[PDB]
């Protein structure tokens, strides 16, 4: 459980990262 | 400790949140 929420918020980082990457992209195609 | 991670988790959430709405933003101009 302590390990649950740690691999919860490592994913969470994850999507968080991806994210942010894709509206750099999107913030370059304006 | 417990209590911290849940913290975490939550507030990461409410970014991913704001990112994909952002991201659902920029794609409607672009």
């Amino acid at each position: 459980r302590m390990k649950q929420l740690e691999d919860k918020v490592e994913e969470l980082l994850s999507k968080k990262y991806h994210l942010e990457n894709e509206v750099a992209r999107l913030k370059k195609l304006v």
